[PDB]
């Protein structure tokens, strides 16, 4: 029953034709389960260890690189017996690293905890119902409980289902919505309807809501939804799924492997429309299928020079690193490819409670009565200082330190504060920090109290554990607690009955010590305290009480404001009735006002600036929160979200505001505002979705379970280090020092790894650009195979593969935060910087095939083959009578293979010392600035030499060891690389901008 919230619980109660004292029938419970299910949250395991593989051979740079590897396994059978040293060698490395970066892509994909099944643990295992079947209470379990059950919850239970309250066995039914809300004060519930049909959860006073937990109370309701159906559920359906999309560089990726496709399948079909003029005269040298060999052999050699394989291992190897140095900064990443995106970060979506404040509730400001003059009335205002729970801080008068104990009304209001309150303070030994016991609001004014030592105690010597509640103490050995009239809704306030410490029975010293909401108490006093005297409440003196009540209750400060009184002259204890909570209301009756506190969830002392330092990098910061817009606002002027007199009439919504707007105002409100309040989990993500669709980049971060339907759609999932196991779970990365300036700083990390990162990528393509020009040089000028794709596989994944890494280490620039995000749709290459790609791949494949030529038309310990009688090299065993020459092995020697690889090496040495930087020469810009890139060139050079000495390894490459007489060549057409580079590099520093 949807919209129960709406309905009286009568009309709740004849939905589902159920009496609330008998019970749902044995009939009508199975009629129910049959047609609404089992009270269950369906888990999900789609992560498995098959699927992930299955996952790895999809992508298309895969499919492609796949498809050649089962081409070269075929083409490698037919061959003869005078070469057949090395038989199958391509087959088994083309899939040797098919399989070896397929098997990381899991190792780093299924270690992943389920967000679900750490959301479950928010479902109680029995419940407590009441059927037809018998008058005493069952307790069965959660999952058979039905829509329509007769549901009794007490205290400390776990609510199983969404609720709609029947009946309040309790004065009051307290209630922990922290997993909806992520507000962990309690809230107080009723029985009445809520009219409005669009009403959020925070509203919906008359609903228990699965997963959360009764604070205080015992209650009956019948139960509305169930499943998927009720909140906890729109949570758990917001987290199933492809949740995550790929990141932008990956798409970027994506896009170079969708054109690559393209134009690998262009360049076999160009390779065809030349090859025609031959056709005219016929050789009985071979048929189709020796023909064949030629058009396959360097189609599956062309995507080996096309796809930069070697890659993948870089860039994680680049992630890796990356994420150690993060650990250290204290945020942990639990996904790799989400540090690369997190620079791109240009808006942050931060959580209020937990986040940006220390989820502990402080006093920090409070007023007693100065003078009382006929019309005139000053109070004295006091300010205190900390965010925590622990009796550290100290009471300001005017920004200047002063005892409390000098002020007779601050004792009075400290007393209150101490008596009037069921919750207390403690010192967690295992954590060392003080931590809360009962009502977050109630510690707050224990930790007022050990602040403020009225009585000037020595406290300095006291531990930490005794400490926690020492000034309390001491005040309860003045006045003895004789019972307590709890609170109660239509009195918003609370009592305690105290009598002074050692007396008879039959004495009149009683006081009595009310704490509630200001409108109330102070209507329901008739006096006023001046240190420890007492004047009647007047006109005036109620005025300036009062409007300093609305000053701190709203603007700048926003805070929750509790008035505190005593009755000096309480009834006879004979006269009072204690289990009737309706009369409490006349016993805290003609009161006298001692002072006001007023207390926040203030925010943590570092989170103003690290605000600050994401506006200078230009990355806007948008409060998502759950609790009341109020101090919401007030919060983001404290921390610098909005400015401290700027009017945000259309730039703060709530989430019931936001749901009015039409969905093309929504979506523009995402860009305008920067604050939401009061907002329910689906909220939180839609809002992260609507600056999603403006092609931005967004981080949410949080420490809640409401937080995580958002965490997972964002970008960027941020939780904290003490937050919730859901949220952490949801989340990319985790403060494990739980400081909003972590992630500043992961952002800075985040940009300058993409930067090194954006070098080697386009080092790499380039790399790989020049090899295909290499390739089509061969198969369309006419020459042999000048490089087998063999040793393509061990140029851009050794050699070329380490000085990419190298590359990761590059120093970042110092204006690195005070430039604006990145667009997200920005190309890697385009420009200018594409023609000098285009220009070096055109030279990188001429500088391999002429030096190919080399050995045969401008050589010296080579045959003079000139251009001419090169061009058939097929034609030399078969065509004698015509072609009169030496040798026809020449044609497949191991020696312009290793000149035109030779050349290939050395240039991309000299390509990676152009890659360090864009549009910088390497006069201004030192090589010898990246000491990794050094010892990484001469590492890569190291195993140039190793795979032309050890027989074993040039035998499989087919290579010869090359003399100090060819290698002085190299050194005249792969040194002037440099050069090419730099005068494109001038030009683009002269002629559009430096
Ligand atoms: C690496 C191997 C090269 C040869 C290749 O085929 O990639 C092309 C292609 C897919 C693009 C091109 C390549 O185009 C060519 O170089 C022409 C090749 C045809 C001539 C045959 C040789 C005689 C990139 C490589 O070339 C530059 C170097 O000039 C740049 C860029 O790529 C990027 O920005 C990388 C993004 C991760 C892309 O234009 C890209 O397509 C677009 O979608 C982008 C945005 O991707
Ligand atoms: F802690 Al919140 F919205 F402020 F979940
Ligand atoms: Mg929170």
């Amino acid at each position: 029953m949807e919209a129960a919230h709406s309905k009286s619980t009568e009309e709740c109660l004849a939905y589902f034709g159920v009496s609330e004292t008998t019970g749902l029938t044995p009939d009508q419970v199975k009629r129910h389960l049959e047609k609404y299910g089992h009270n269950e949250l369906p888990a999900e395991e789609g992560k498995s260890l098959w699927e992930l593989v299955i996952e790895q051979f999809e992508d298309l740079l895969v499919r492609i690189l796949l498809l050649a590897a089962c081409i070269s396994f075929v083409l490698a059978w037919f061959e003869e017996g005078e070469e057949t040293i090395t038989a199958f060698v391509e087959p088994f490395v083309i899939l040797l690293i098919l399989i070896a970066n397929a098997i990381v892509g899991v190792w780093q994909e299924r270690n992943a905890e389920n967000a679900i099944e750490a959301l479950k643990e928010y479902e109680p295992e029995m419940g407590k119902v009441y059927r037809a079947d018998r008058k005493s209470v069952q307790r069965i379990k959660a999952r058979d409980i039905v829509p329509g059950d007769i549901v009794e919850v007490a205290v400390g239970d776990k609510v199983p289902a969404d609720i709609r309250i029947l009946s309040i066995k309790s004065t009051t039914l307290r209630v922990d919505q922290s997993i909806l809300t992520g507000e962990s004060v309690s809230v107080i519930k009723h029985t009445e309807p809520v009219p409005d049909p669009r009403a959020v959860n925070q509203d919906k006073k008359n609903m228990l809501f699965s997963g959360t937990n009764i604070a205080a109370g015992k209650a009956l309701g019948i139960v509305a939804t169930t499943g998927v159906s009720t909140e906890i559920g729109k949570i758990r359906d917001q987290m199933a799924a492809t949740e995550q999309d790929k990141t932008p560089l990956q798409q970027k990726l994506d896009e170079f492997g969708e054109q690559l496709s393209k134009v690998i399948s262009l360049i076999c079909v160009a390779v065809w429309l030349i090859n025609i003029g031959h056709f005219n005269d016929p050789v009985h040298g071979g048929s189709w299928i020796r023909g064949a060999i030629y058009y396959f052999k360097i189609a599956v050699a062309l995507a080996v020079a096309a796809i930069p394989e070697g890659l993948p291992a870089v860039i994680t190897t680049c992630l890796a690193l990356g994420t150690r140095r993060m650990a250290k900064k204290n945020a942990i990443v639990r996904s790799l490819p989400s540090v690369e995106t997190l620079g791109c970060t240009s808006v942050i979506c931060s959580d209020k409670t937990g986040t940006l404040t220390t989820n502990q509730m402080s006093v920090c400001k409070m007023f007693i009565i100065d003078k009382v003059d006929g019309d005139f009335c000053s109070l004295n205002e006091f300010s205190i200082t900390g965010s925590t729970y622990a009796p550290e801080g100290e009471v300001l008068k005017n920004d200047k330190p002063i005892r409390s104990g000098q002020f007779d009304g601050l004792v009075e209001l400290a007393t209150i504060c101490a008596l009037c309150n069921d919750s207390s303070l403690d010192f967690n030994e295992t954590k060392g920090v003080y931590e809360k016991v009962g009502e977050a609001t109630e510690t707050a004014l224990t930790t007022l109290v050990e602040k403020m030592n009225v009585f000037n105690t020595e406290v300095r010597n006291l531990s930490k554990v005794e400490r926690a509640n020492a000034c309390n103490s001491v005040i309860r050995q003045l006045m003895k607690k004789e019972f307590t009239l709890e609170f109660s809704r239509d009195r918003k306030s609370m009592s305690v009955y105290c009598s002074p410490a050692k007396s008879s029975r039959a004495a009149v010293g009683n006081k009595m010590f009310v704490k509630g909401a200001p409108e109330g108490v102070i209507d329901r006093c008739n006096y006023v305290r001046v240190g420890t005297t007492r004047v009647p409440m007047t006109g005036p003196v109620k005025e300036k009480i009062l409007s300093v009540i609305k000053e701190w209750g709203t603007g700048r400060d926003t805070l929750r404001c509790l008035a505190l009184a005593t009755r000096d002259t309480p009834p006879k204890r004979e006269e009072m009735v204690l289990d009737d909570s309706s009369r409490f209301m006349e016993y805290e009756t003609d009161l006298t006002f001692v002072g006001v506190v007023g207390m926040l969830d203030p925010p943590r002392k570092e989170v103003m600036g690290s605000i600050q330092l994401c506006r200078d990098a230009g990355i806007r910061v948008i409060m998502i929160t759950g609790d009341n817009k109020g101090t919401a606002i007030a919060i983001c002027r404290r921390i610098g979200i909005f400015g401290e007199n700027e009017e945000v009439a259309d730039r703060a919504y709530t989430g019931r505001e936001f749901d009015d707007l039409p969905l093309a105002e929504q979506r523009e409100a995402c860009r305008r505002a920067c604050c939401f309040a009061r907002v329910e989990p689906s909220h939180k993500s839609k809002i992260v979705e609507y600056l999603q669709s403006y092609d931005e980049i967004t981080a949410m971060t949080g420490d809640g379970v409401n937080d995580a339907p958002a965490l997972k759609k964002a970008e960027i999932g941020i939780a904290m280090g003490s937050g919730t196991a859901v949220a952490k779970t949801a989340s990319e990365m985790v403060l494990a020092d739980d400081n909003f300036s972590t992630i500043v700083a992961a952002v800075e990390e985040g940009r300058a790894i993409y930067n090194n990162m954006k070098q080697f990528i386009r080092y790499l393509i380039s790399s790989n650009v020049g090899e295909v020009v290499c390739i089509f040089l061969t198969a369309a000028l006419g020459l042999p195979e000048a490089l087998i794709p063999v040793q393509l596989l061990w140029v851009n994944l050794v050699t070329d593969g380490l000085p990419a890494t190298a590359l990761g280490f590059n120093p970042p620039d110092l204006d690195i935060m005070d430039r604006p995000p990145r667009s997200p749709k920005e190309p890697l290459i385009s420009g200018w910087l594409f023609f000098r790609y285009m220009a070096i791949g055109g030279y990188v494949g001429a500088a391999t095939v002429g030096a190919a030529a080399w050995w045969f038309m401008y050589a010296e310990d080579g045959p003079g083959v000139t251009y001419h009688q090169l061009t058939h090299f097929m034609q030399c065993t078969e065509d004698h009578p015509h072609f009169e020459g030496l040798d026809c092995e020449i044609f497949e020697a191991p020696e312009p293979m290793t000149m035109a690889l030779s050349v290939l090496v050395t240039i991309e040495m000299c390509n990676a010392l152009n890659s360090l930087s864009e549009n910088q020469s390497l006069m201004r810009m030192p090589p010898w600035v990246n000491i990794w890139l050094l010892g990484s060139i001469c590492l890569s050079m190291s195993l140039h030499f190793l795979i032309l000495y050890v027989d074993p390894l040039p035998m499989i490459f087919k290579l010869k060891a090359l003399d100090l007489t060819q290698w002085l060549m190299v050194l005249k057409i792969s040194l002037p690389v440099i050069g090419l580079d730099e005068i494109l590099k001038f030009i683009a520093r002269n002629y559009l901008e430096g």
